[PDB]
């Protein structure tokens, strides 16, 4: 767990951006504000703040009668719902760390992080994403992976009940301090991102007023709460900390969110591209009352110009672009941005103290409006991940920049345009092409859902490119996708060599699209 030098922290606390308070500090802070405000709903239960807080308070004794304590680890592996922040600000209270799993994740992630961080416990659910997981927890009981294993919901022995320890009487204590690890997100097997409390909680209060949460703001999880963008930016806590709402959903389909919206007038939420396009191409879904909609995140991936153009006429609520990474920066178009930078940039940092270089293959920083690796510090970016020394050797530089791996240029006031990963270039016969480029035009043609350019082994010029595309019916044929390229203006080296008519995309533990696994398929 490497922690930033000393000048470092030292000018993040003079400027203000290191306060002395931790996770349960601050949500006790602002329930203290606001006790009998609904702080989280569901599809029946409603908690107010105090309501909350009590409970929060009740299951930390519990655990900590079940044997938690201080400076333990546990791997929390809970669908979005209630269960989620009582369980996680229960665990901040006692200073027990969660690894954040994802819903998606199955026993050959849950195992290693079990292991790798020498969890005491695994917390979980009676079912999560379709998967009922109370064979792998006893499994990883069975194998030595963790000592305990809690389920929300009905389980067999070995595995323990949750429930039966908000019985407890309510502790008061924290034993957490501003500088401990507060918990371990994940890399997008993950490995261990250490989040600390004073650098983390700067990311939340910071994001939420970039983002203008407040009192009012009714928070919709459109993604895995345990993931940072949902979590975090501003998320389900910037969100708890400006004592506003927050919807909890276990489905981010515009079936049931459109009309979640509408019961609970919704004004915020966050989607990453693939989630957006289903939104903005939702059809009879549509006749439900959006109203109350103020502000659609998209990040993860590039939302492109073509659907970015779409988010306000379709759905009456401004767009925001954010390039994220649970390793630290955070990039956000601002809410009194101009078009061109909210349909064409993937933000600014969040924070002035944050350092940016793009950098070339050599290490030397390339010019400006010139494409090149993404490294950064900054006040809530990592210094290394957990308990990972050698893999710290090679994603950190001598002096602390974390090398993101994504390809990115700078425009000329700061903001970032992402061109993908490094994995994702395209080189054929030696002319090199920007899929997001093709990407973008392919989506604005009425019959395309979504589109993916990948690279394809070729003997002759080194690498072709494939175009795979989810149609919408009628649903047209490559051939006709290519006289539209052509049509449009595009290069003729950049047309796709192949285009892949499919009706989805493999996808990672959120929701993006896997060019991996595109890119595997091809050969
Ligand atoms: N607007 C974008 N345009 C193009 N690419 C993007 C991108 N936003 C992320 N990426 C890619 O996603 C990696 C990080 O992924 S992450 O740890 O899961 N966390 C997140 O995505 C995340 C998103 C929002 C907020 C907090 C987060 O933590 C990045 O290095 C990069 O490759």
């Amino acid at each position: 767990a490497p922690d930033w030098p000393a000048a470092f922290v030292r000018r993040y606390l003079d400027a203000g951006h290191w306060q002395d308070q931790s996770f349960a500090e601050a949500l006790a802070t602002s329930a203290a504000r606001h006790p009998r405000r609904i702080a989280l709903c569901d599809d029946d239960q409603r908690l107010s703040y105090a309501d909350l807080l009590q409970r929060c308070r009740r299951l930390a004794a519990g655990l900590r009668q079940a044997g938690l304590a201080h400076g333990d680890t546990v791997v929390l592996h809970l669908p979005n719902g209630i269960a989620f922040v009582e369980t996680c600000f229960a665990l901040f209270q006692l200073g027990v760390r969660p690894v954040l799993a994802l819903p998606a994740h199955r026993q050959h992630e849950i195992s290693g992080f079990c292991r790798f961080a020498e969890a005491k416990a695994y917390i979980g659910a009676e079912r999560i994403d379709g998967f009922d997981p109370r064979p792998m927890a006893r499994e990883l009981l069975a194998s030595g992976a963790c000592r305990m294993a809690l389920i929300h919901g009905e389980a067999e022995a070995p595995l323990q009940a949750l429930a039966p320890l908000y019985q407890a009487d309510a502790l008061e204590d924290c034993a957490a301090r501003a500088e401990d690890i507060a918990c371990f997100q994940l890399s997008g097997t993950p490995k261990l991102i250490p989040r600390r409390h004073r650098e983390y909680l700067y990311n939340v209060r910071a994001s939420a007023e970039v983002c203008g949460f407040d009192e009012h703001t009714v928070y919709l999880t459109g993604l895995p709460m345990a993931h940072n963008f949902t979590l975090c930016c501003p998320g389900v806590i910037g969100t708890l900390l400006a004592s506003g709402r927050v919807v909890v959903s276990q489905r981010a389909d515009p079936e049931h969110c459109f009309a979640l919206i509408a019961r609970e007038r919704v004004t915020h939420t966050a989607l990453v591209p693939p989630l957006a396009m289903l939104w903005l191409d939702a059809q009879e879904s549509r006749r439900a009352d959006l109203s109350s909609l103020r502000l659609l995140q998209v990040g993860g991936s590039r939302l492109g110009s073509s659907a970015a153009q779409r988010v306000e006429p379709v759905l009456g609520c401004q767009l925001q672009q954010v390039l994220g990474m649970a390793e630290g920066l955070i990039c956000y178009t601002r809410l009194d941005d101009p078009p061109e930078r909210v349909l064409h940039t993937q933000g600014r940092p969040l924070s002035p103290d944050d350092e940016v270089r793009v950098v070339d293959a050599e290490g030397r920083e390339v010019g400006p409006g010139e494409v090149g690796e993404l490294t950064v510090r900054g006040p809530y970016t990592i210094r290394g991940y957990y308990r990972l020394p050698e893999h710290n050797a090679k994603a950190f530089s001598a002096d602390g920049f974390y090398r993101t791996g994504d390809r990115v240029s700078r425009d000329k006031d700061g903001y970032l345009v992402v061109e993908g990963r490094d994995k994702d270039q395209i080189n054929r016969g030696g002319e090199k092409i920007a899929a997001e480029e093709v990407e973008n035009l392919l989506i604005a043609h009425p019959q395309v859902h979504d589109a993916t350019v990948v690279a394809m082994p070729d003997s002759l010029l080194g690498e072709r490119t494939c175009a795979f595309v989810i149609p919408r019916q009628p649903a047209p044929s490559a051939l006709k996708l290519k006289q539209y390229l052509h049509a449009c203006g595009l290069a003729a080296f950049k047309v796709p060599d192949r285009i892949e008519l499919v009706p989805a995309f493999p996808q990672t533990g959120i929701g993006k699209i896997s060019k991996k696994d595109l890119r595997e398929r091809l050969r």
